[PDB]
């Protein structure tokens, strides 16, 4: 399991110690206050009310928590999955992201505290 | 496991069918979007700007997802609980209810989707 | 979760801090040696070799690992339960105990090592 | 998950679907009657009173349950393991072997079934 924190201005993303491999269920659990530039702070499913200006993932909310799984697309988390498993059989490093457009990071503040295990199977 | 939805306009909460057990382990996991009255919609953690008036929870924001166990008090949920275990004590079913003030829940709107599942212990 | 001995000479047997509740999923694992009274040594299983001369349980051979559930009948376990559900009806504190005849402990030697914890549901 | 049964008489062990990965919790649980050639048989601790001559796990008795992770020497499984972590290093498929002397599998009989599953990590 881990746990840890992702920053909101870090644009690489946090690395974390789960490696995701073939047949895994996994649970995430994110809570915390962050911004993409606004004095305002939202959750893990960021702003609903925010148009999309090129977010690194355009299935979430632009200052929701997203992630890649090794070298997988953005896959949105937002503020959890539940005993969840991968879709297209993706595998690897779980790193974990703000969504932000890409080049805009540098005013964002704050950060989600994130947990992840993995589940029976 | 329970999959369900908590209405912000339900004062009474939503009852699963979840018997908290003494040494229980719970995972719970929130999504979706709800008022206390504002037009703007909140996840649920709530407002982090909004003053306490008396809401049925003080140790959560207005418009943030809580729980009672039993005959409990009300016990902070906001996006979830990872791999959590409750005070000595608390035992019988989880309630899931919208943090406001009693009475003042008629001009509320939207809910909470939510996930809950006993874990290994 | 418990770890703990079950010794073949405990006529009562011995209560684990397992309190099994309705829609528990329990795993046990059951390891180790012991006899009923003569010099050589059984596992789990008991002795296959064995005829039923009044067991506390019918459906085990002499010599195996058996349990209650609250004020339940016996149950086997043998060497062991894989992500089990007991029947409707029963609940309460595990007691383990050796299979022999009511009265006939005092020559067993012996014990099993025994693990039970609760699976995810 | 896997179940299934591993044939006394099979030599080359029965490779399961299970991958043991780093980090990976596991529970096996065994149970049935086996015999190495005598017209007794012994469950999956085997039988204590045999001597070791040259078995392909000296840490178990003739006619024990023991396992191969990826291309690992043989660790003993007897009855089963209990939320059990491998040595590090230790990864790739679960192969299950009756535990014999090589070149005399072809006079064993019986089965023993067998359950695999990954726990909560
Ligand atoms: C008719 C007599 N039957 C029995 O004794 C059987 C076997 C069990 N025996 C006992 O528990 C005791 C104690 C005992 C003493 N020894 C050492 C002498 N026996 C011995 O060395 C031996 C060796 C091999 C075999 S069978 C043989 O085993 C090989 C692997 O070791 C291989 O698998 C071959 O394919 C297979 O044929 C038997 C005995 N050992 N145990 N004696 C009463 C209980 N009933
Ligand atoms: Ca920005
Ligand atoms: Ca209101
Ligand atoms: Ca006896
Ligand atoms: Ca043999």
């Amino acid at each position: 399991a881990w746990k840890g924190e992702v920053l909101a201005n870090n644009e690489a993303g946090q690395v974390t110690s789960i490696i995701y491999n073939p047949g895994d269920v996994i649970t995430i659990v994110a809570a915390g206050w962050a911004s993409y530039g606004p004095t305002q702070k939202w959750g893990p499913q960021g702003d609903r009310e925010h148009p999309d200006q090129g977010l690194i993932c355009h299935d979430a909310f632009c200052g929701a928590l997203v992630m890649k799984i090794g070298n997988s697309g953005t896959i949105p988390v937002n503020t959890g999955l539940f005993r969840w498993v991968a879709p297209n059989n993706v595998q690897g490093a779980i790193t974990l992201i703000y969504n932000d457009v890409p080049g805009t990071y540098g005013n964002n503040s704050g950060s989600f505290s994130v947990n992840i295990g993995k589940d029976q199977s």
